[PDB]
């Protein structure tokens, strides 16, 4: 049947805003750094606090917990006693891209590259002869951070792997004047020190990964589909923070909407936030049992999106709701399947053969936790294609979710 069918002018431009407003943002943080930034300024805004500095805890009281720059908390205290448990989205920051080796600047016949290393589900072949974008951290000798971002931006070079007819990232040609060993080497070297204040060695330390230049699209006549990269949970990162961000009014139970590093694999962190949460409640009466018991109440959703149908009643379909995922508690499903109902959010149900990482781990604590995310299609491509109206969908689930 298609939901789009049964919406209105009101709702469907809702849709459309609400997209504007996901491309403008998987267009600009692309790295799990750049997203964390970009979530945290959001919730600095809208009035949500450090842990720090509050000793309080009170319903309505919104704040957030920072880990390592790689992941972040966020946490808007309800009504009922924390200790009958809390609400956890929990996505990951982070997506498939190239990150340069320790030492990575080398010269091959005449021409500069950067080593790289492939991160996650690589599609190698389809990185090869793209338009790449550099984006890092790096450290001086004097332990002085710089940041790089080159490839979007106007005037902006872009960086390929060339392809006939390893992974290294062509940097540059044209010689330097020197009766040095590769010239262009160092002709480039010179550049990024003239440019950057950086030494070759600088890049030991650093951090540096190379993403898919570009901006995301509308994909088709109808505009109905985004194709971008990063949309491997970025979709989720974004729908889920939405959800909790100020788009309602304290919450019976409190809410956390966590976004978690699959390069931490975080592990841990979560143990000690929400341990932190349960002293600022009860100060000389605090105790380990608790937290324990807070953990185990508590329900959560594991963002991280599918995979779809290109070229079963068990598969996703683009634009057909929420799926609700399974890898190969029904009382949990049953809990989502009326809570959907009840509101009338359109979901499916979807297997996977071969995200689960989080899945695990969060019910490892005793957290009821339950998989939910879009679908998507070229996973892990460059160019991954989702629908917009799922797009809105999720962030309708979730929410409708926090505000049980």
């Amino acid at each position: 049947q298609n939901p789009w069918i049964y919406l209105n002018e009101e709702e469907k431009n809702q849709i459309l805003n609400f997209s504007e407003s996901y491309k403008k943002f998987i267009s600009k943080f692309k790295t799990e750094r750049e997203v964390t930034a970009y979530a945290l300024d959001k919730a600095k805004k809208l009035g949500f606090i450090n842990a720090e500095e509050k000793k309080n805890l009170m319903p309505g009281d919104k704040i957030f917990y920072t880990c390592r720059e790689k992941s972040v908390a966020f946490a808007i205290i309800g009504k009922n006693p924390i200790e009958d448990g809390m609400n956890f989205i929990v996505s990951h920051t982070d997506s498939p891209r190239l990150d340069a080796k320790p030492s990575p600047i080398s010269e091959e016949n005449e021409l500069t590259f950067i080593k790289t290393n492939y991160y996650g589900g690589i599609k190698k072949y389809q990185w090869l002869s793209t338009p790449l974008s550099i984006r890092g951290v790096v450290f001086l000798k004097n332990g002085e951070k710089v940041e790089i971002n080159i490839g979007d931006n106007e005037n902006d070079p872009v960086f390929v792997i060339p392809d006939i007819l390893n992974l290294k990232i062509l940097i540059g040609s044209l010689p330097i004047e020197t009766k040095e060993k590769n010239k262009v080497k160092l002709a480039t070297l010179q550049l990024i020190k003239e440019k950057y204040k950086i030494e070759e060695e600088d890049f030991v330390s650093s951090e540096i990964e190379i993403v898919p230049a570009g901006t995301a699209k509308d994909v088709g006549f109808d505009k109905a589909l985004i194709g971008a990269y990063g949309q491997d949970d970025k979709i989720c990162v974004f729908t889920s923070l939405e959800s909790i961000f100020d788009l309602e009014e304290t919450p019976n139970k409190t809410a956390i909407c966590f976004l978690v590093d699959k390069e931490e694999i975080d592990s841990r962190y979560l143990e000690y936030f929400v341990s932190d949460m349960i002293f600022k409640i009860k100060k000389s009466e605090y105790n380990n049992l608790h937290v324990q018991k807070a953990l185990w109440n508590s329900k959560s959703i594991s963002a991280d999106v599918c995979a779809a149908i290109n070229p079963e009643q068990n598969a996703p379909q683009l634009g057909y709701g929420i799926p609700i995922m399974k890898y190969t508690d029904a009382e949990l499903v049953s809990y989502i399947r009326q809570l959907l109902n009840k509101n009338n959010i359109a979901w499916q149900v979807a297997t996977l053969g071969k995200g689960g990482t989080v899945a695990k781990f969060l019910a490892g604590y005793g957290i009821r936790t339950i998989d939910m995310g879009p679908a998507v299609i070229s996973m892990h491509s460059p160019m991954e294609i989702t629908s917009k109206f799922d797009l809105y969908n999720a962030y309708l689930a979730y929410k409708a979710f926090y505000r049980e």
